């Protein structure tokens, strides 16, 4: 099952870390929906990671590849940065025309490695 947003989302656009594109509702129209990427994906040792935090913050190059996943380069891995790539497939999902990233992990608190 899973989510995969791209499954009845199309056009899907992405600037920094806002993904917009026209998902189908119920109604079986496109509905124009948006998401804050930097809100649900997070950047561990410098990849992104499911489900996170503020990756954007540290994170650049922000793109989405087949409309499915998401790629970027985040520092963490050592003080550096390194370019990654993150299935959002099972980060995000289409409900009914509706931004609704259902994470499939997302345990603990600050799985981001994040002690402060």
């Amino acid at each position: 099952m899973q989510c995969n947003f791209a499954n009845s989302c199309t056009g899907v656009e992405l600037y920094g870390y806002i993904l917009r594109g026209d998902c189908i509702n119920e109604d079986g129209h496109p509905h124009a929906t948006s998401i804050n990427l930097n809100y649900y994906i997070g950047n561990d040792n410098g990849r992104l990671e499911y489900p996170g935090e503020s990756f954007g913050s540290s994170c650049v190059k922000t793109a989405l590849n087949d409309g499915h996943t998401l790629t970027a380069s985040c520092k963490g891995a050592d003080g550096q940065y390194h370019d990654s790539s993150m299935d959002l497939n099972y980060v995000v999902g289409n409900s009914y025309g509706y931004m609704e990233p259902c994470r499939a992990s997302n345990a603990d608190h600050v799985l981001k490695s994040s002690s402060e």
